[PDB]
DNA sequence: AAGTAAGCAGTCCGCG
DNA sequence: GCGGACTGCTTAC
């Protein structure tokens, strides 16, 4: 097989490298790697290395690399460009791996760890250590093990071992119900002091040292914590035996109150759960314990224990193991639904980084560039420094506040990306400038033709037309990447709603779920097939069409991540090829489209209509359009379809075969205007939307920039066996909005869009009546909490403390003098409620850690003083009054004659 | 750990 | 009490 990497690492004159060999076995070799760098040079001098602009250059071989590094700051010091890639390890791994890699996820040894530290006194930081370590569950990839390791003596209790009997049985019978799946695959290791343990623990990590490590907060809590603990027990040596190359670098990001540090293991690529999550989820939660993401992923209940976390240990041991071991399963379910793990390894390959480089789309756009252009025998520029300015974005349009009934969307495929490439835009393609006249007078047609030579942007910028340049080359190979996975999403979403649709008549019978590929819309066999099915069988094709979707999404979402990222790092200072010009041309030509095709689609659905000066287009945001579709459905009459469906098909129908057609001579025409590289501006239909045929439903409304809701029948070609909203900017959107709230405020919304008036006011005098009933947690509102000592004065709310911050304050004080109350973690979220008026908190709200329930302590209190009033009024009727008179409805009856 | 536009909550304070 | 200047947070692209 071809070989490929899987760590490297620069450490003084020496490459450290881990790989698979030709054999498929894993090595480790040391290179004294000698690296090139490049200067310009004169013009009659033969040489095969170019700078991207066409400048000869020589190149210099360097005995080792600190040689390279001092030659580049003398070259600053003389006051002259020192060319080539800098960064030592990706010029080798560019050497060492000179063509595609193809890697085998099955030698990769990928590690996923946590452990527990019993802490009578508080949290217990990982750069003190100063708690013994007594669990330690490592599941090893490669040998599909969790191995286990136990301390059964230490100075807060000695315990008797886990018992993997008791571990099995259901809750109910007194167990731990870890999963039947994973009993076989535990190797239990008990021991009897915690030196043994940690000695044994680095034996085991020598002989089975991942590559990717990951788990829960591994990288702010256990690798540092692990770290420190040996460090302080055997000395500095032992500890760094947790690097391969027994190398460490201690990095302290810190506070003030608390120490904190992370520790880089040189050799060891640490890819942390919940960064990895964060990055590629495109999720905001209320909180991220594990617990809170696992239910919310994966549907499974709490792991549910009496007493606090410092104490299970010595009452429950038993539990205490099992649910070490089941929180390291529950990264894994997270992983196989959600892949992120195989989406950094195929983004990290492709560019030829060190894996956990995947978490900087500069480093990972630096690196695409660089072997593309060596590939040419083309030299990379210097970096520079430049000092941040502001920049121009996207234009959108102020909607009139309404309803609006009848309703399809179009936008750009990849807006930005498609702009790069159908510009040309990339630092070595910049051809000039050119006057600019206002962007209005290029949105109306009426300003000269920027250039007959040129590819231009009404920002000014003109670009060569006789070659692609380097960004819209690697940018289009992504795209392309993303198209297809995109498709595969897609496909499953289809698939999905037809075994929704049969669900409707589930069959009487015992039989299989069909063996299929979900990412391929399913043949008329396999339909036929899927009508006779038992709702057992339909449940769980239903299961893994939708798992295939979820798949299908981290791959292509990450992906329009990738390139649009690579649009971003152009207004970077950090990136190399920096350059305002290009990030402004960018910018500047998405203004230009959208205005350009409001105004051709207003133009031909006004010769359609026979109609003069009529706003068909009611709004758009970036590269989208929303085109009110009314007129085209009276043109025809309510009364000539046969049911919802019939009108989706004719709207459908109309955007695809008259509407796209019109949109894409529009965007010819502005290509041709700007003459532009190749043209790429394909706006497609997104929604279709309305109320069901006969009913009261409003369809949509708006109620200002980036808020709105739409019920959507059909998205980008997905026909819902039911109803969706899309709601848009809306309270029930945001991570800050209580959650039972955010329910209620969508069940306004779904009887408005589809019921009417009446439906709504029965649901909110309902709502209304019962709330205070509804569980505290479910009606706090939730914050980021930054800053918390910046306000702080002795312990009250300094000036403009935001009101958040005052809750914490107000926690704070009524938790004095007790180490084992939860603290707000700077940075972190909070639960917030509003308290009624002589409470005896003394300030006018409160809180607490999200994702957690509040300390006994006060809790009885919080309750009994929580202002329903205040809340019902701020997170409920306010959004709800916005909804309402933006769509001219009451949610409460009017009084009329008929009261009489 | 790529970018900008823009919304709403809340503080502070004016507004005769 | 509403709006403007400002901070804080969060979302749509
Ligand atoms: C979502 C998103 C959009 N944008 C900008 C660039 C996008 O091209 C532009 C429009 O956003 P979108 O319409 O969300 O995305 P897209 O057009 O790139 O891809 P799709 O084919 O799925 O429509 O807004 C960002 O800069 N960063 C982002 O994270
Ligand atoms: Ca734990
Ligand atoms: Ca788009
Ligand atoms: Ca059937
Ligand atoms: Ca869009
Ligand atoms: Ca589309």
């Amino acid at each position: 097989m071809k070989e490929f990497y899987l760590t490297v690492e620069q450490i003084g004159d020496s490459i450290f490298e881990r790989y698979i060999d030709s054999n498929g076995r894993e090595r480790t070799r040391e290179v004294e790697y000698k690296p090139s760098l490049f200067a310009h040079c004169p013009e009659s001098q033969a040489t095969k290395y170019f700078d991207i602009y066409g400048k000869p250059c020589t190149r210099k071989l360097f005995a080792n690399m600190r040689d390279a590094s001092q030659w580049i700051k003398r070259m600053e010091d003389i006051g002259l460009e020192a060319l080539g890639m800098d960064d030592f390890k990706l010029a080798y791994l560019s050497d060492t791996y000179n063509y595609e890699i193809k890697y085998d996820h099955t030698k990769i040894r990928v590690a996923n760890f946590d452990i527990e530290v019993t802490s009578p006194d508080g949290f217990p930081e990982p750069s003190q250590a100063k708690h013994p370590i007594d669990a330690i569950t490592h599941y090893d990839s490669i040998d599909d093990r969790f191995y286990v390791f136990d301390l059964l003596n230490s100075p807060y209790g000695n315990v008797e071992e886990w018992s993997i009997e008791i571990a099995a049985k259901l809750q109910e019978q007194g167990g731990d119900e870890v999963p039947s799946e994973i009993i076989d695959k535990i190797i239990y290791m008990p021991f009897d002091n915690e030196k043994e343990l940690l000695m044994e623990y680095l034996n085991f990590w020598q002989q089975k040292t991942p590559v990717i490590l990951t788990g829960w907060n591994v990288e702010s809590f256990a690798i540092p914590y692990v770290y420190n603990r040996i460090k302080n027990i055997f000395g500095e040596s032992t500890a760094k035996r947790l690097s391969p190359h027994r190398k460490t670098r201690v990095k302290v990001i810190e506070n003030m109150y608390g120490s904190r540090e992370i520790i880089t293991l040189f050799g060891i690529s640490v890819l942390d759960y919940i960064d990895l999550y964060k990055k590629f989820s495109f999720t905001n939660q209320p909180s991220y314990s594990l617990d809170y993401i696992s239910e919310f992923e994966l549907n499974v209940g709490k792991l549910k224990y009496d007493g606090p976390i410092s104490k299970l240990r010595e009452s429950n041991h038993q539990r205490y193991i099992s649910y070490n071991i089941i929180a390291v399963y529950r990264v894994l379910q997270i992983d196989a639904k959600r892949q992120f793990i195989n989406l950094s390894l195929d983004m990290g390959y492709y560019a030829k980084i060190q894996i956990q480089s995947v978490f900087s789309p500069i480093k990972t756009w630096d690196a695409i560039i660089f072997n593309s252009l060596k590939e040419q025998n083309k030299v990379i520029p210097q970096g520079r420094s430049h000092p941040v300015q502001p920049y121009p974005g996207a234009f959108v349009k102020e909607p009139i506040p309404n309803r609006y009934k009848y309703v399809m969307s179009f936008d750009l495929t990849s807006a930005y990306p498609s702009i790069i490439r159908q510009v040309n835009i990339s630092p070595e393609t910049i051809a000039g400038t050119f006057k600019v006249a206002p962007l209005h007078d290029y949105i109306n047609a009426v300003a000269e033709r920027p250039s007959d030579v040129y590819s231009c942007s009404p920002n000014g910028m003109m670009y060569y037309k006789d070659r692609d340049g380097v960004v819209p080359t690697e940018i289009t190979k992504v795209f392309n990447q993303r198209k297809e996975h995109k498709g595969y999403m897609l496909a499953a979403q289809r698939n999905g709603e037809i075994i929704k649709e049969a669900l409707h008549n589930p069959n009487l019978s015992v039989d299989e779920p069909l063996d299929v590929d979900y990412r391929f819309d399913f043949s008329d066999e396999i339909k036929e097939k899927i009508k006779k099915l038992s709702a057992k069988s339909l449940n769980e094709m239903l299961f893994r069409a939708q798992r295939t979707e979820v798949a299908g999404m981290t791959a292509q979402i990450n992906r329009k991540a990738l390139i649009n990222g690579l649009a971003g790092a152009l207004g970077n200072v950090w990136f190399r090829y920096y350059d305002l010009r290009n990030a402004t041309a960018i910018t500047t030509f998405g203004q230009m489209a959208l205005q350009w095709i409001e105004r051709k689609v207003n133009e031909y659905l006004n010769e359609v209509c026979g109609t003069e000066g009529e706003a068909f287009v009611l709004y758009g945001d970036t590269d989208s359009i929303y085109v009110s579709a009314d007129k085209i459905i009276d043109k025809v009459g309510e009364s000539k379809f046969r049911d919802t469906n019939h009108w989706v098909d004719f709207l459908d129908k109309f955007a695809r075969e008259r509407m796209e057609p019109a949109i894409d001579r529009g965007f010819r025409e502005m290509c041709e205007y700007m003459n532009n590289k190749q043209h790429l501006m394909f706006m497609d239909r997104e929604a279709i939307a309305g109320p069901p045929l006969g009913s009261k439903g409003i369809g949509g409304f708006w109620t200002g920039k980036k808020r709105y809701a739409l019920n959507v029948w059909d998205m980008e070609g997905t026909r819902y066996a039911e109803p969706k909203l899309k709601i848009m900017g809306l309270e029930t959107q945001k991570s800050s909005t209580p959650k039972a709230v955010q329910k209620a405020l969508k069940e306004c919304i779904r009887r408005m869009l589809q019921e009417g008036e009446e439906s709504l006011q029965e649901y909110f005098k309902e709502f209304e009546k019962e709330f205070r009933q509804l569980n505290y947690i479910s009606i706090a509102s939730v914050s980021s909490a930054n800053n918390i000592a910046k306000y702080d004065v002795g312990g009250f709310p300094g000036p403009k403390c935001p009101f958040h911050i005052r809750g914490i304050l107000t926690y704070n004080r009524a938790i004095k003098g007790n180490i084992d109350a939860p603290q707000v973690v700077e940075g972190e979220k909070v639960y917030v409620l509003p308290l009624r008026e002589g409470n005896p908190f003394g300030d006018k709200c409160i809180a607490w850690p999200s994702g957690t329930e509040i300390t006994d302590l006060i809790k009885d209190d919080v309750l009994h003083w929580m202002d329903y009033t205040v809340l019902l009024e701020k997170t409920f009727i306010k959004p709800l009054e916005g909804f309402t008179s933006a769509a001219k409805l009451d949610y409460e009856k009017k009084a009329s004659l008929f009261d009489m």
